[PDB]
DNA sequence: TCCTATATAATAAAAGA
């Protein structure tokens, strides 16, 4: 009403003294000098006379001239025609002959390979194109109504350009060059060709509106590995021929950093030439951002850059691509190589340093790239956002705001000739002034109560309108716990027209409807559903009960208004707040979050880079109707985003910054040193102090610091130059976090516990000292303080095993408990029960109770084997230590040679050919990249080659080092190890990832000697992991050739499901795969598609077709629709058919192989319960104890134990496990991969007792050994959850039914697929069908729904969706 | 919206109330 007045910017009256520049009053900085317009007084024009803009072009740009309308419509084409330089593009040529240059979207482009390099080697060039987006007018353009600039206009501009432009004499215009290319083509008879670009639209857009001419009309499409804009692009200059000298070359190449590129590329914007602003005239030398900043500003004198219609959009989008690429490359080029080594190691090396010895010291570290989109930067932002939630608790309010193009402030400023779409600068500046005002109201004015913490991220839509998502964590006093509070903040109904007319109009247009969420929300094909026909229903109450985990607000039926000749009721009014909507006239949606799980989904807004789209380029021939089509997946940048990034405007803001503290052993710190300056490091080392060491000094000299614990010191002090100083500026609170340390180093784990609970430590000695008595080790000190976990559960588990009387298993149980579970005192258990553990060894070696030596040693050695695989040693656990024995893997050379000869004879013809190529490469002495990828359907053929190759190489005396991506795959291969263990790659795997293996370590020597390295499942391996293997191999060898010139055999099948990513769309997922990595070019493909099926050869052929998406028989009914063979479909209950009518303890072994597969985990849990009920037996309930590892005692209050019990994150055991004798169970942890236990290893329960479960292995090498599985501590694999849940439960899950993606490696004799809803991934259906060898053994049941079931109404046949991404295969 | 392989340790740079 009168009280609420719309926010007014106040006009552009204010101007800076240093330079004339019209700026809004709010934008003025505190100092009084505007940074963007002139960098204070630092930026000034050079003293060169500035020519006036030519009159004829100015009259055309304004509407005054008669032919002005035509000029504005064709500005993109006219500018390109008179330009002196061109951009290269790669397009396939029909008939093998193409014109030298072709026109795409109104800009001249030249085929890659038009200029052949004098060196004779052609650099790879990334592809960047400018796309018009609104090519709906192509049909009118094709029609000869005008669409030629009227001819007279072209002649008049051409005459003006020659008279006023000096460059014309030196360089020919593109329009003349294009004619010459056509003339050469005409003589050869090469046909004229037309090139067109199309975008497959994404499902995210404003409802019913996309690609609006008003929202955007120009964009850059670019493809690069990490989404960074490409530095290397091809620009070719055509030079007018000189009669005097034939030496001059017509084609020369200029890089993105050529000095006068701007004047050459865009002639209309700078007509006079390389004079005035076209030449370098910025003074006091000026960075690229500063130059663009000066030009894109509004001043009284006419500015060509902001008043040129479509060209203005192209200039801004092209300039952002050039500026970002130049900054990223310059920073990377000017980077010193850095190496990190511990202080103890460097000092030891220096004392024993060999004179004149060149040895690399330490591990290489690669510093992060500047671009925000790069993976490492994004991961840090997510971790920082997560800790604000952990400390301040669950978020209370989520608010989203979107720009309105018809806002009064944007319209009044625009001059009559300009249109909102043509000028991007005003939209970005007005939005920033408004967002800052709303942000201030919420926090500075305490709107919606006191706000403690805030996170805000701005993302641009395909239309290009900017929208910002804000999350607010309120203080405890104002937290919303009542229906009365929820109603005042959020309202979901149409306002009374008489009571509040202005509000009624704002709600009527901005928030009238929400797109119905039925497969496609934006598409208006569901016209009825699009407006007022959506999920919300008349609840009639605030009901903040989290029924579905989302509160449902009050909606009352019976109120409706007329919009677009339609009636929309209270069913669909997006939740809106009155004061905010009245003040800023734009769509503001306020929603309340009442579940911590709701944030888990919402936090993913901060994980994106640029918008992702799919573009297909087609070349067509007029003479004959021949078209060639190619598919490119590339990032998209709109014009409004580019102006936002070019100016210094923030895209992410967090209220509290985070400082990371360090936990280090007493003599080991971290020093980072440049490789060349080794001598300086020795002097610098004494001075360097890490955060922990500094804390000791602050305690020694300051009384006040004693009160705070080590974790809280960052909040009250700041670190500069290796010292801590008090902070008196009232600066942004910094939270402070301590990292988590793993049990692999026991002392460091004990140190973390002491720092968390001990305060006022003068020096390391004080931390160990407790109650006036020093203790020799950190572990002893912790026990006396009493901050250690109880070991009662472990003692009981060991006692039960002794009663069982099976000795070998008891020794294994001790190893599994110590490595995975954390035992405070392992030594005590071993000493008390030593006789029971070593009883078997005593009986065989020394008859009955004989007295001899090494009986204990033999027992300890068996336990040590499990420790070696995980990397721990017996000394760490304080067990008695005996020196390790030595054995040789190669064994008999004669035996390996004889076995190899027989295997070679049985190989198939395609297989034999592969053996010959791999053997030849090992013999060849030339230094050339030697990487081979073995393709072909996943199956028996690939494994047999690995066996024959290993035998042949061992026979010649060389060594092979087999490794595999998954634990189950590793068990099959001899001596299998997970590739993440062999090369010790970091678990997050960001772009800057380096292997932790030491160059001089014994393991490194083994990799150097090995002739061949084999990876069983490349499909699972991500691009980052393959890159890290390349760096380590290059470092160990002296060569710089890819992969150290070592033969590699990364066999894999790409039809199977790709590696899961936390959030991505089709365009995002394809780029991270091995195919889009740079090293892929060197790889040479060997094909092994010969099919090896014991029976039902027809079934194998059908599987390949489903995987390749070649089945198009029913595609006519719908896209991606296939028909299952009739015999397989089963109306009857899938449980009865797949597992058999009879399920009993007596016959469980016969039906053990069979299993049921379902797409979503929820359905799987329901099926498992029913089968368990039918089985005879008595239910035993094993409960679990769950805790959150935390740096703060209060953090536990925010997430209560009752909440932790309910959550069951993927890859973790259930809180309440119900199991009965004869059930099938699957291990969820690798444990001992070599012996047989793995990520699968399904077992049949034999006996169940408290604290111990006895099972028999149904799959893998063990095949029937009896293993006892103890409780172990399991932690969530994903980092999405804010807290780290440590839950101890038997690592087991009921396994009668498994999700399709958990069954990639298992082989099942009979399988039944139950599909409640259609599949949603890369290889989902293919994996489910592939498990069974023959067609008769698959039974499928489909539930009828909108997209699946009997799609033809009169046809009794069932159709299901098959999803395959064509680009990956 | 969903699905979840591996399973240990986490960067050099100035400046404000
Ligand atoms: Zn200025």
């Amino acid at each position: 009403e009168d009280a609420i007045l719309e926010h007014s910017c106040g006009g552009m009256t204010v101007r800076c003294e240093f330079c004339l520049s019209l700026n809004f009053s709010d934008e003025k900085p505190s100092d009084g000098k505007f940074t963007r317009c002139c960098s204070k007084g630092k930026v000034c024009p050079n003293d060169i006379h500035f020519p006036d803009y030519p009159a004829y072009l100015k009259r055309l740009m304004t509407n005054e001239d008669s032919d002005s309308k035509n000029f504005m419509e064709n500005i993109r084409s006219i500018n390109s025609s008179f330009a002196f330089a061109s951009m290269g593009a790669n397009i396939a040529s029909p008939s093998g002959y193409g014109p030298y240059c072709f026109r795409i979207h109104g800009q001249v482009y030249h085929r890659t390979g038009t200029l052949h390099p004098s060196d004779g080697v052609s650099r790879k060039f990334a592809q960047l194109y400018i796309l018009d987006t609104a090519e709906a007018t192509s049909k009118r353009l094709a029609m000869p109504e005008n669409q030629g600039c009227s001819e007279r206009l072209m002649i008049n501009i051409n005459n003006l350009m020659h008279e006023i432009n000096e460059l014309t004499k030196s360089y020919k215009m593109l329009h003349e060059v294009e004619k010459e290319a056509q003339s050469e083509a005409a003589a050869k008879g090469i046909a004229p060709t037309e090139v067109t670009m199309a975008i497959k639209y994404d499902r995210n857009s404003d409802p019913g509106r996309y690609n609006s001419p008003r929202v955007t009309e120009v964009a850059v499409i670019f493809r690069n590995e990490d989404g960074e804009p490409p530095f290397e692009r091809d620009l070719l200059i055509h030079c007018k021929p000189d009669p005097n000298n034939p030496n001059a070359t017509k084609m020369k190449q200029i890089s993105i950093l050529f000095p006068t590129l701007d004047a050459m590329t865009y002639p209309i914007l700078f007509p006079h030439g390389e004079k005035g602003w076209g030449t370098d005239i910025a003074l006091r030398r000026v960075t690229q951002m500063q130059y663009y900043g000066f030009h894109l500003s509004v001043r009284d004198t006419f500015n060509p850059i902001l008043n040129a219609g479509k060209l203005t959009q192209q200039f801004i989008v092209d300039s952002y691509s050039k500026m970002e690429a130049n900054r990223i490359n310059f920073i990377k080029a000017n980077q010193s190589k850095l190496r990190v080594e511990k202080y103890s190691g460097l000092m030891d090396y220096l004392k024993s340093r060999s004179e004149n010895d060149n040895v690399p010291i330490g591990k290489m570290i690669i510093l992060p790239s500047s671009f925000e989109g790069s993976p490492r930067n994004m991961q840090q932002r997510y971790q920082d956002a997560m800790a604000i939630v952990t400390k301040y608790g669950k978020p209370d309010l989520f608010i989203t705001m979107t720009c309105n193009p018809k806002w009064a402030d944007i319209t009044n400023n625009l001059q009559r000739w300009q249109k909102v779409e043509n000028r991007p600068d005003l939209v970005a500046r007005v939005f920033n002034i408004k967002l800052n005002a709303l942000l201030n109201d919420i926090c500075k004015f305490h709107l919606f109560g006191k706000v403690i913490a805030k996170i805000h991220v701005i993302e641009f839509q395909k239309r290009g309108l900017p929208h910002a998502h804000i999350l607010l964590i309120l203080d405890s006093e104002s937290k919303l716990r009542s229906e009365d509070d929820i109603d005042r903040i959020v309202k979901a109904e149409i306002p009374d027209e008489d009571q509040c007319p202005r509000l009624f109009q704002i709600v009527k247009s901005n928030m009238v409807h929400g797109p119905c969420g039925i497969q496609n929300p934006n598409s208006p094909c569901m016209e009825n559903g699009k407006c007022s026909k959506g999920y919300p229903k008349e609840f009639q109450n605030a009901t903040i009960g989290n029924i579905d985990g989302y509160p449902k607000y009050k909606r009352r039926s019976g109120s409706t208004m007329s919009i677009g000749n339609k009636v929309v009721d209270n069913t669909w009014i997006v939740p809106y707040n009155p004061y905010l909507c009245l003040k800023y006239n734009c769509h503001i949606n306020v929603e309340v979050c009442a579940s911590i799980k709701s944030v888990k989904y919402l936090f993913k807004y901060i994980y994106k880079g640029h918008d992702c789209a799919n573009i297909q380029i087609s070349e067509k021939n007029i003479i004959n109707h021949d078209e060639v089509q190619d598919f490119i997946d590339s990032r998209y940048v709109s014009a409004p985003e580019a102006v936002w990034r070019l100016f210094a405007m923030r895209m992410h803001d967090q209220s509290h910054a985070i400082t990371r503290l360090a936990i280090h052993l007493p003599n080991d710190q971290n020093l980072y040193f440049h490789t060349d300056d080794f001598a300086e490091v020795l002097d610098r080392a004494k001075r360097h102090n890490s955060t922990l060491m500094a804390w000791f000094l602050l305690n020694r000299e300051d009384s006040d610091a004693r009160n705070y614990y080590y974790w809280e010191i960052p909040q009250h002090y700041v670190f500069n130059n290796s010292l801590w100083t008090k902070r008196r500026k009232g600066g942004n609170k910094v939270l402070g976090r301590l990292f988590t340390v793993s049990f692999r180093e026991p002392e460091r784990y004990y140190l973390r516990l002491l720092l968390l609970h001990v305060k006022g430590a003068i020096s390391f000695e004080d931390l160990r000292t407790v109650g006036g008595v020093t203790y020799d080790t950190f572990h002893e000190a912790a026990k006396h303080r009493g901050l250690l976990l109880d070991d009662t559960i472990w003692k009981d588990t060991i006692d039960d095993a002794i009663i069982l009387n099976m000795p070998k298993q008891l020794r294994q149980l001790f190893a599994y408990i110590c490595v995975f579970g954390c035992p405070s005192a392992a030594d005590k258990l071993w000493d008390e029960n030593k006789s029971h553990f070593i009883e078997d060894f005593c009986w065989k070696l020394h008859r009955r109770e004989g007295a001899c030596v090494n009986c204990e040693m033999h027992a300890l050695n068996e336990i040590q084997e499990v420790f070696t695989l995980h990397g721990m040693k017996c000394s760490h656990f304080k067990l008695p230590d005996y020196p390790l024995l030595m054995n040789a893997n190669t064994c008999d050379q004669l035996y390996e040679q004889q076995q190899a000869e027989v295997l070679i004879n049985s190989l198939n013809d395609e297989q034999l050919a592969a053996f010959q190529t791999i053997t030849s490469a090992i013999e060849d002495q030339t230094v050339h990249p030697k990487c081979f990828f073995l393709d072909g359907p996943g199956g028996s053929g690939q494994t047999y080659l690995y066996k024959v190759l290993t035998h042949y190489i061992r026979g010649r005396g060389g060594t092979v080092l087999p490794t595999a991506s998954t634990g189950i795959a590793a068990n099959l291969l001899l001596g299998g190890r997970t590739f993440h263990s062999q090369y010790k790659l970091p678990i997050p795997l960001n772009e800057t990832s380096i292997s932790r293996l030491d160059i001089k370590s014994e393991v490194a020597k083994t990799i150097k000697k090995a002739q061949l390295l084999i990876i069983d499942e490349c499909t699972m391996a991500s691009s980052h992991a393959i890159n890290a293997i390349d760096r380590l191999l290059r470092e160990i060898m002296n060569l710089n050739v890819a992969f150290g010139g070592k033969v590699l055999l990364l066999g894999g099948d790409f039809r199977q499901c790709l590696s899961i990513v936390p959030h991505a769309m089709r365009s995002a997922i394809v780029q991270t795969s091995l195919k889009y990595c740079n090293v892929w070019g060197c790889f040479r493909k060997l094909s092994l598609k010969t099919n090896m099926r014991s029976e039902d050869s027809a079934y194998s052929e059908w599987l390949v077709k489903l995987g390749d998406g070649k089945l198009d028989s029913s595609f006519h009914l719908g896209m991606d629709i296939i028909e299952i063979p009739h015999e397989m479909i089963c109306n009857g209950s899938i449980i009865e058919a797949t597992f058999g009518n009879s399920i009993s303890i007596d016959n469980i072994k016969n039906i053990s192989k069979r299993a049921i597969l379902c797409p979503k985990n929820e359905h799987v849990q329901k099926l498992n319960e029913e089968i368990l009920d039918i089985l005879d037996g008595d239910f035993h309930t094993y409960l679990s104890d769950d805790s959150i590892d935390s740096t703060d005692d209060a953090e536990k209050e925010n997430f209560p134990i009752e909440f932790l019990n309910s959550i069951t994150p993927s890859g973790m055991p259930c809180h309440k496990l119900k199991l009965k004798v004869g059930a099938i169970i699957m291990l969820l942890r690798n444990l001992n991969s070599k012996w047989g236990l793995c990520n699968g290893t399904r077992f049949i329960i034999k006996r169940l007792r408290p604290n111990i479960i006895e099972a028999e292995v149904l799959t893998g090498s063990a095949e029937g050994e009896v293993v006892l599985i103890p409780r172990i501590d399991l932690s969530p694999s994903d980092t999405g959850l804010p807290f780290k849940l440590i839950r101890r439960q038997f690592p087991v899950m009921p396994a009668f039914a498994m999700t399709i993606n958990k069954s990639q490696g298992q082989t099942l004799d009979r399988v039944g697929i139950f599909l409640p809803e259609p599949v949603f991934a890369h290889g989902q259906l293919y994996v489910a069908f592939s498990r069974v060898r023959r067609a008769c053994d698959v039974k499928v049941k489909v539930v009828n729904t909108s997209s699946q079931g009997k799609l033809v109404k009169h046809s009794e046949s069932v159709f299901t969706l098959n999803v395959v991404y064509r680009e990956i295969l």
